[PDB]
């Protein structure tokens, strides 16, 4: 049990690929049934490295809501594809969970996701839902960010990369809330999240292990 998730541990993966999304991996979400309600209409699930552990996060997360979620793959030039899912029928209350491995550690915990610091992240994101929204000629901004990599957030929950990229993400013209992890992360097969405790048992729910960043 413990094999799987520190194996599926969304932090410090060897080989960091964030370029050139048609050379990436593909995947295959297995559509699960166990997962009941959602405050979400309809989310995107940005897969931001070609990692197997990501990807398999990515597509575990998708599976969770197949009805309703679009899994999109997102590269460093800002170019994507839609992997999964149906992006015209993003409607109502939408939540982007971006998955990736968390690198780069410092007294705060982790500066990196994919490669990206938090200000360059929300700049990529903004880049995206523009060309996302034309594209696809949709016109919906997510209500909550979802991050889905290891310990970006710090420990006493008040620094770190979370507070950097909430506040870079309304700089660039986009306010949303985030949650975010300051322990270590792993998505199971029924695309539940699990945090590794003080104890360093991997559980489920953890409210210690999480923060969810608000504009009141
Ligand atoms: O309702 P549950 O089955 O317990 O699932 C919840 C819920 O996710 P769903 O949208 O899949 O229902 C949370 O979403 P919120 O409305 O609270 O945002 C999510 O939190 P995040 O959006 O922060 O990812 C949380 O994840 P966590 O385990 O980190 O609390 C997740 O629980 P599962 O991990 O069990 O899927
Ligand atoms: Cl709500």
């Amino acid at each position: 049990e413990n094999l799987y998730f520190q194996s599926n541990a969304l932090a410090d993966g060897k080989i960091l690929h964030n370029q050139n999304v048609n050379s990436w991996g593909p995947i295959t979400v297995t559509p699960t049934t166990d997962g009941g309600e959602t405050r979400f209409d309809g989310q995107i699930i940005v897969q931001m490295e070609n990692d197997p552990v990501v990807a398999k996060a990515a597509a575990n997360l998708a599976g969770k809501h197949a009805e309703s979620s679009v899994v999109v793959q997102l590269d460093s030039d800002g170019n994507y594809r839609v992997v999964y899912g149906d992006p015209s029928k993003l409607d109502g209350k939408l939540r982007w969970q971006l998955v990736g491995h968390g690198r780069d550690h410092s007294e705060t915990n982790n500066t990196r996701l994919s490669g990206y610091s938090a200000d360059e992240l929300a700049v990529k994101l903004a880049k995206f839902q523009q060309s996302f929204n034309q594209a696809e000629n949709i016109n919906n901004k997510p209500d909550h960010i979802s991050i889905v990599g290891s310990s970006l957030v710090s420990d006493d929950k008040q620094k770190g990369f979370g507070h950097q990229f909430i506040n870079a993400m309304d700089a660039n013209g986009l306010r949303v809330d985030v949650s975010v992890r300051s322990s270590e992360l792993a998505v199971d097969e029924a695309g539940r999240k699990h945090t590794k405790d003080a104890n360093g048992d991997w559980v489920q729910k953890a409210e210690n292990n999480k923060v969810s960043l608000s504009w009141d």
